[PDB]
């Protein structure tokens, strides 16, 4: 079923460039106000259409950075919110300040603020660059979603309900628009506590009860996927739910079939749900440790670039320095001389230069290893060569820098 | 905790890892191969030991010769190879496997270019690797760890069964911590060529043992004794029901037990620790993440790196300036006329050509007679044209 390449990036250098230059973005002159810990805003949102279905108040997302640690958060404000009880912050910030996972989008604070020209309230939370929404990504009108992407999507959306619920608290909020794909396959609950500071109060509904409608919640985001229609607009859940049957397999259907149910005698909890789904959460258990590895990979190489780099810059000022006299071209400089030659001016048989990156790369990690590997060094004259080892000539390299660092 | 895979230390980690890869003996007994140089002993203790596979085991870094990569080369010593239609089987089976919790094979031939006839197994190399039984058996395991075994080797056994195949071995001596409690099958398929025409039990049969061996693997991590000594099952099923909870009994058990009548399936099993299941499926995420913040840290290291090789590759077969802007940038001296090794310096330098930024710098010769006026653009101009030149005669 699902590829090895799960979570992985299919250019992942691009990704981050990409990604770095989203996160330092800034508008020099903006009506944007400067908070007392942020500045910086960034609009996030595509439309400023002023919806109020999920929280009850018109919501902006900026990218924003911290004034204490200078690190860039994602401010969601909730423009018009007036303050009537500070304890809502408080309790709900107190229970949620504990929860850390992969699945979830992190909240660090949430406060009120009259910059905005109003009573608005925001919360901060962790800043994911180049972020879209599962709405944006599968429902922007214009394809079917493979049902590997959607056992992905419930096993991450599991991941996380484990850890809310088992915390007394529930994901009151499970919209398509509120959970964001960081990454390619990659989902997180992007607006966790919001309707608990809303709805604090006001609500009657106990923390189980609030439980099981994330459960129906989940059922209905399956659905929304597998149709094609959101869930506000899921008239018909028979119809849908025979849809589903007839483009994915019985055992998604009957997995939908668990969350939405309501008429079963038995209270459903997310220990009875992932028990059901124990082998698909054991292939992107796997699935994420591939990638991993594939992240190490490319961390190792990138590590021993700034190593080369840092190789590369001592040889750059040892060699055909300006200045004993021809200190650069006698006893330990001339043998490095012959080694750049050896390793920068490479040369083909026809007399054509080579310009192979990788000849390039391994020399200089066998020199920093100081491998007990021989290579024949010609001089230019190449009436006269040497055999010398990598190891020799890190002895040399090393000799021929620390001198500098005598002369200070 | 949050950080169950993360290194305490990344960047000494890469650092030794990469040594040990490239590190070479210069003049030992052991041979070349067709196919393989430059051989590298990994066996810490020189013991000779038969228990996994009836013969003595011995495991080589090599370096191949056709791609310049690095394997783990497992050599089952005193080995006559007398069956051709065995091996390929066996492979075209296990070539097809690829998994996290799994040491990918790639290739097994016969040898007799080290004094004996050897079979060797070629495995993709793990640097810096350990044992479970070099790691704990040479305090009281975490019950968090147990279950991390657990998932990983469970992992495993989902693609090994469901390939119509069996992890024969399972001893702590074959699965190896790759890193920190990460832990990988290092001798599948061994015992499949060793065992191919001397084995008559089915598939299934074997994959019962599988459970029995997993339970007598977590069992000898959980009391501290070797699967080979375990002489009191019920004895050390107490000792860990003393230690541990009840849970992590419950499941020892089900692996051990072939008395319920019912056959054995990895997904049961699976179903019966789903929870702990999305427990590390989480944990490997959030590692995930780790390893892409510092990731995101390094990546400039490798343009860096090319800028320095271009600058060297083309300077000592225009050329006159770029030689005054590689002494402004490297050779910096003080009034004294000692060197000045600022680092700061140079990368500000090289950053600047590199964006070829419009602003001035003043080039003077070692002689101080002529000077030159320029800004980055022209000099990243003169050093764009001095390479492409090059790229030309190639
Ligand atoms: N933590 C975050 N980091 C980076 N971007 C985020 C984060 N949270 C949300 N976003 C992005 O901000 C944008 C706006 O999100 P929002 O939830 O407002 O969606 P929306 O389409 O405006 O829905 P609504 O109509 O309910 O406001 C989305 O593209 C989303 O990916
Ligand atoms: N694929 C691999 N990549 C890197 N290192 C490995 C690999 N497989 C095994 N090793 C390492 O090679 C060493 C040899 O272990 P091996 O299990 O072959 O013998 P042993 O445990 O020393 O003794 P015995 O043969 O009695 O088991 C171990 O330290 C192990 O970590
Ligand atoms: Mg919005
Ligand atoms: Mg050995």
């Amino acid at each position: 079923r699902a590829t090895y390449d799960f979570f992985m990036p299919q250019n992942l250098r691009e990704d981050l460039q990409k990604k770095q230059f989203a996160t330092l973005q800034v508008i020099p002159n903006s009506g944007l106000p400067q908070l007392e810990h942020w500045h910086s805003l960034v609009p996030l949102d595509t439309s400023n259409r002023k919806n109020t279905s999920c929280f009850g108040y018109p919501s902006w997302v900026y990218k924003a950075q911290n004034s204490r640690n200078g690190r860039h958060y994602a401010l969601r404000r909730l423009e018009g919110y007036r303050l009537t009880n500070e304890k809502a912050i408080l309790n709900v910030m107190k229970d949620w300040k504990k929860i850390k996972n992969a699945s979830i989008v992190t909240i660090h604070e949430v406060f009120t603020t009259r910059e905005f020209g109003d009573s608005s309230l925001i919360f901060a939370y962790d800043f994911h660059p180049l972020s879209k929404t599962l709405q944006e990504h599968h429902f922007q009108p214009i394809p079917a979603v493979p049902e590997n992407t959607i056992w992905g999507y419930i096993c991450q959306i599991a991941n996380a309900l484990k850890t809310i619920h088992s915390n007394r608290l529930a994901a009151r909020c499970l919209e398509p628009s509120k959970i964001i794909l960081t990454d390619i396959n990659r989902i997180r609950l992007s607006a966790c506590a919001i309707l608990d500071v809303v709805q604090f109060g006001m609500n009657s509904r106990s923390v189980v009860e609030l439980q099981q409608e994330d459960f129906v919640k989940f059922g209905k985001l399956i659905l929304s996927l597998a149709t094609g229609t959101l869930p506000a607009h899921l008239n018909n859940i028979p119809a849908a739910l025979e849809t589903l049957g007839n483009k994915y397999s019985a055992n998604l259907k009957s997995a939908v079939n668990w969350l939405l149910d309501t008429s079963s005698g038995e209270t459903k909890t997310i220990e009875h749900f992932m028990t059901g789904i124990a082998s698909q959460m054991t292939t992107f258990f796997d699935l994420a440790l591939q990638d991993n590895d594939e992240k190490l990979f490319h961390l190792a190489r990138e590590v021993e670039n700034g190593r080369i780099a840092r190789s590369l810059m001592k040889l750059l000022t040892i060699l055909e320095r300006g200045d004993v006299p021809s200190w650069s071209e006698t006893g330990d400089r001339y043998q490095l001389k012959l080694f750049r030659d050896y390793v920068f001016h490479r040369v083909d048989a026809d007399g054509k230069p080579n310009l192979s990156i990788g000849h390039m790369l391994t020399c200089m990690s066998k020199l920093e290893a100081g491998v007990d590997e021989n290579i024949l060094l010609t001089s230019r004259d190449n009436e006269t060569v040497f055999v010398l080892s990598y190891r020799e000539l890190r002895q040399m390299y090393d000799r021929a820098f620390n001198e500098l660092v005598k002369a200070s």
